[PDB]
């Protein structure tokens, strides 16, 4: 099998309550306290909207929910009030219902999106490493609660680059981490999918996470974004393999004993493990470092066991100008 290096039992270590989501029961307060303003975004089970609650004036964020998914919606109120106070967790402010639809709402704290895609073009060396480290603890805390967020990428990684604030969002599709248990493998975006998801291997851990977290390294020091830039899932497994290597790949499979989907015998080819530094150009020079390459060669790795931790990768060199910095 497999396991978590870290926080493996916490779960099983905590009362029952903590973790049996489908035994929770929120408390719903009212929607009518909120003016929508503006649409923010929407997605396959949710929509977001900036309001403003009428009773206090604050600006916060609305998450209206397709009301079906009464599990999926117990899960990530669950999960949240799990994260409550948790450093750089997007803050639940409440849980509402329209009080005649009973149609369910997340409110979250409001926080100022820069676009990634621009803001991602102009990082400084420092600013890479400071959000890297905020986004770092986000993980470690959660990882450290028992949950595996599954869905980290850019546009889950609000960042307020005016006031330096960082918050991980959307925690619907996060579950909590058991050992042994059996994941489904159709979690994260495809750029930011691990290995083990794209391989069909189903008894992966907090680690996925570290995986979606290089993949946003990569493209931030070397400003390839997305830094693997799959076609379809079959291909993404081929963007991996001709940097990380296919014996390498193949070395992986056979320590976990997986089995691979036969149609990656026609795409896969042969390739050679790459160097980082064959990602450096005139135009990233100045945001790589040796320490970067380091961090970085840690985290994109196939075997998740081997993976940096989330707190392995904040103890790392790379983020001591950010810890002498906030010291
Ligand atoms: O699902 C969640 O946990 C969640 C929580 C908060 C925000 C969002 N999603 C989005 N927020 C924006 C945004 C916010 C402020 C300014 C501009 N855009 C765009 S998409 C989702």
């Amino acid at each position: 099998g497999s396991r978590a290096r870290v926080y493996a039992e916490v779960n099983s270590l905590r009362s029952r309550e903590y973790w049996d989501y489908e035994a929770h029961v929120p408390s719903w307060g009212n929607q009518d306290d909120y003016q929508l303003v503006r649409k923010l975004g929407r997605g396959k089970y949710s929509e977001v909207f900036e309001a403003i609650n009428i009773t206090n004036n604050e600006r916060v964020v609305v998450k209206i929910l397709k009301p079906v998914k009464k599990k999926k919606i117990k899960r990530e109120v669950k999960i949240l009030e799990n994260l409550r106070g948790g450093t750089n967790i997007i803050k639940l402010i409440d849980t509402v219902k329209d009080p005649v639809s009973k149609t369910p709402a997340l409110v979250f704290e409001y926080i100022n999106n820069t676009d990634f895609k621009q803001l991602y073009q102009i990082l400084t060396d420092f600013d890479i490493r400071f959000y890297m480290y905020e986004l770092l603890k986000a993980l470690d805390y959660c990882h450290s609660k028992g949950i595996m967020h599954r869905d980290v990428k850019p546009h889950n990684v609000m960042i307020d680059h005016q006031q330096k604030k960082l918050r991980l969002i959307d925690w619907g599709l996060a579950e909590f981490y058991h050992p042994a248990q059996e994941y489904n493998v159709r979690v994260a975006s495809r750029y930011f999918k691990g290995p083990e998801l794209l391989v069909d291997y189903q008894m992966y851990d907090y680690s996925l996470d570290m995986w979606s977290l290089g993949c946003m390294l990569a493209s931030m020091i070397f400003r390839r974004e997305p830094f693997f830039h799959g076609q379809d899932n079959y291909d993404q497994l081929v963007r991996i393999a001709k940097v990380l290597g296919t014996e390498e790949l193949y070395g992986y499979l056979k320590k976990y004993h997986i089995d691979l989907d036969p149609h990656f015998n026609d795409i896969l080819g042969q390739h050679s493990r790459k160097r980082w530094e064959n990602f450096i150009h005139s135009e990233n020079r100045h945001l790589v470092s040796p320490e970067a390459l380091d961090l970085l060669d840690k985290l994109l790795r196939y075997d998740h066991q081997q993976r940096l931790t989330a707190k392995e990768a904040m103890e790392h060199p790379y983020f001591y100008p950010v810890v002498k910095e906030q010291s």
